């Protein structure tokens, strides 16, 4: 006779990053389940979409029917496939699981499959101003244990601009694509082969030159090079896979099977990059996990800091679960995270280790998730413009 | 702590069928698992393979562990990807999650995700000595409740005269069949209107362009599926068929490789699955498929004939309760000594059948019922299927 009672979205910033975590309580006394929401900038209108129109859909149904749920909450506003949309349905969904895996007694990894691994390896970030501290912080990442480091340029000269500006982050695509060769030369010379290497592109080049750095990236085995297209351009990536054959990884933006299905079914990838919560949580995430299994595709969840703990957990009882695990990127979390969400993952010299308790392994204590509103506001980076002052996909 | 003590095979045939059951011991008095691994025509080397290879790989090893342990198990043996190898896979995979269901306290198809329906719709087989036999069997079963019946010719145009002699076979002439076909179903239509869904099998028995303009042919007759028109050797045909016919088509009892389904669920060249759960591996593999066929819009079909244990017919319709692309579960009527050995056979009622809601499986086995039945073995007459000329023939 188990029924969902109520439906509430936490706002909270614990990590000065604005999250959303969907808490869903049920009739029995003390079971709950927590899921991820987190779409950082636009957190107010997830709010809005829960709290006005999943609320009311979910009220009185049985919570063990995860898949019914899924499959008409997603058609539940007829119009669907957007990273609001999906979001909304990833903080339920992931509850539901939690709820899942707390009346059996056993962790999700366990209901999906059971262990695969001894630990998940992970990789970092290596921000820095200039080269050399970048090659710093891959040494400091090394010592900590990561075996796994994404790296980038420091944040040839940079074309002139027009004689006036309109305002922007403006970036220079052509002495980028042009200068990454130099930069892992540099680095593979000072710290060999035996490291891994990962470089995003992120969508910052038009295709051909996207195609012709993964070429130029080649002699240097890369783990992988990450977004040399935006979701938009998809239909360029079967030119790079006859020419190149430095992996590469897709998918962080996508929001709708019309992007991953077609890149996945040719091969046209080896890694994908969904944000879970994004794609709409574990279930439609699970079966992304095996459609890519089955191509020899493996999953690189995405694990920047705009997503709460539940949805680290979240990546991570999927990465336990599947055979075909590639990486987890990491984004390491302050206290005030660990306080708000007791049961985070525990880091180990560049593996991950979940705990073995049931659901997701973790809770939101309530008061002190209150003690971090969000911000709100609009974010600076995303006004990308190249030389010129076109404005370009960030 | 838990770990596996024991793997034992059971052999067993109280519908008069041999049946391969494994059933897995653990460390904790009381729970153990059940799984399927029938293939009926090779059981004792199902056994073989089980009891001296599966078991010793098994013992000693954490159960919750169902996809490191099907992982490591389906490579074993280096080679792979054949109906006796699948089926010492499906025992053990079938029966750990037997097994998480019974520690979870839940059914398997909660495991999975919860019910996506109601009641498990079926089909059943009205197979007949002649037309009328059929006709009047469908009626029956149509007043049972079934909503959608497999209609095939009794077991119109005279057959080809052989050559002067003969060798041994079973023999049947494909072209009299496939001209044959759709005068049954104009019949059928003619009587029976077009609600009652149809099913037709063509179980491999003609050539890839004969099976196209059956198919063609069969358009009008709206058929729920056209079955196995090719062979699993013949799957390169399908482009073409799907070129040219709308007709439903499911295909797949025969399939024991990732590369004789996916690149028809690839290219979207069938509509329904049909595998047989245990001849691919089990749930975990079965699961999957489900899965690959639901991106695709491909809904599935497990194979459901006499030659399946009650627990591989279980985990068909747990696979069956939690896929959104579930199509349809043919059904094959159980006796009682099937009923007495295996206590907690889903319930039949009206063309649904109904899941208990028991943890794992819902199913159990009484050995001491189970050894009254012992395995026959031997070769079936049916296999040996021949053309009119006596040319050695695809069944
Ligand atoms: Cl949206
Ligand atoms: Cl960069
Ligand atoms: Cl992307
Ligand atoms: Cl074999
Ligand atoms: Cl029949
Ligand atoms: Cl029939
Ligand atoms: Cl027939």
């Amino acid at each position: 006779n188990l029924k969902i009672t109520n439906v509430k979205t936490i706002l909270t910033a614990p990590g000065g990053i604005d999250l959303a975590v969907v808490k869903i309580e049920t009739n029995e006394p003390g079971l709950y389940g927590l899921g991820c929401a987190t779409f950082t900038q636009r957190i107010f209108a997830v709010k809005s979409a829960i709290d006005e129109y999943m609320a009311p859909f979910l009220v009185g149904k049985d919570p063990t029917r995860i898949e019914d749920i899924w499959q008409s909450g997603v058609v539940s506003g007829y119009w669907r496939n957007g990273p609001i949309m999906n979001n909304a349905l990833s903080g339920v969904d992931m509850a539901l699981w939690d709820i899942k895996g707390k009346l059996a007694g056993m962790p999700v990894y366990d209901l999906l499959g059971g262990k695969c691994r001894d630990g998940i390896p992970l990789y970092c970030h290596t921000d820095g101003g200039d080269e050399v501290e970048v090659e710093d912080n891959i040494r400091a990442r090394m010592e900590e244990g990561y075996q796994y480091v994404r790296c980038q340029m420091g944040m040839i000269q940079p074309k002139r601009s027009p004689r006036s500006k309109t305002p922007g982050i403006y970036f220079d695509p052509d002495a980028y694509a042009k200068s990454v060769p130099r930069l892992f030369d540099h680095l593979r010379n000072k710290l060999g082969f035996g490291i891994e290497f990962i470089h995003d592109v992120h969508e910052r080049v038009t295709p051909v030159t996207a195609i012709n750095l993964a070429k130029t990236l080649e002699q240097y085995q890369l783990f992988y090079l990450e977004d040399p297209v935006a979701p938009e351009n998809i239909d360029w990536l079967k030119m790079l896979r006859q020419q190149s054959s430095t992996p590469i990884s897709m998918g962080e933006l996508f929001v709708n099977v019309n992007e991953w299905k077609p890149l996945i079914d040719n091969r046209l990838i080896d890694y994908i990059r969904c944000h879970v919560s994004t794609i709409g949580g574990i279930t439609p995430a699970r079966k992304l996990a095996v459609y890519s299994e089955l191509n020899g595709v493996r999953t690189a969840w995405h694990g920047p800091g705009d997503i709460s703990p539940v949805g680290v957990c979240a990546n991570m009882h999927l990465d336990l679960s599947s055979p075909n695990f590639g990486i987890q990127e990491y984004t390491p979390m302050n206290d005030a995270l660990r306080d708000v969400f007791p049961g985070c993952p525990e880091i180990d010299h560049g593996y991950a280790y979940l705990n073995d308790k049931p659901g997701l392994g973790i809770d939101i204590d309530e008061a002190k998730a209150a003690k971090y509103p969000c911000e709100g506001g609009i974010p600076s980076w995303t006004m990308a413009r190249t030389p010129d002052g076109t404005a370009s996909r960030p």
